[PDB]
């Protein structure tokens, strides 16, 4: 695998604030919204990254983008706050619609997850 | 004394990456966990503060301390860093175990939510 528990941990509780901070200043009002896994994995699919991962990791697609962006976020690749305005531009009214929810939530993250993968290449020397 | 649950949403979003960040330090590598609705609720009759709520008001003693935490935080009164350090002063290995986690975490958010409700009176009294 190329997943490491401990990122994908620290990503959840990291993209869950990220998340629920856009969606706070996106209604004009505190809420919140815990992130499902399958919008993880269906922005790393249409991003194109999952075609990348190994077998053994995909069923696991949703830890795979969670340990990416905690990986960006304690190297310093990215802030919070221009995360949130990544993924405040991509929102939309679906957001409030549990039948739509996963889809829309996964495309306002696709956008975040390229800056991301792009920054971690482009740091190496 | 409101009990909001979009704030206290927020809050569960806001305490998690706190809490991670936290762990992630004492542990000292990247991980990360939830802070489960017992803790938060234990860590409210610790302090004392849950004789503000009713009786009834006791299914949201978990939710309420939460939305003060958002609360102090969405005004500007503590910060990510002060937060953290406020945490993992109070953490224990205990806090790993599944079977005293419950506790454990309590205890250490218990100094937290003192303090920031010493700042919410001391302030928007």
């Amino acid at each position: 695998s190329e997943i490491d528990k401990g990122l994908a941990k620290f990503g959840d509780s990291l993209i869950n604030f990220l998340y629920s901070l856009a969606l706070t200043e996106f209604l004009g009002k505190p809420t919140g919204d815990r992130v499902p896994n399958a919008s993880l994995a269906i922005a790393l699919e249409l991003t194109g990254l999952s075609k990348n991962l190994r077998r053994v990791d995909k069923h696991a697609k949703g830890d795979y983008a969670e340990a990416l962006i905690a990986k960006a976020w304690l190297m310093g690749l990215i802030s919070e706050r221009e995360a949130v305005e990544i993924i405040k531009k991509n929102l939309y009214p679906e957001v409030l619609d549990f039948s739509k929810k996963k889809e829309a939530i996964g495309r306002a993250l696709a956008p975040l997850l390229v800056i991301i993968s792009e920054r971690l290449y482009s740091s190496q020397v």
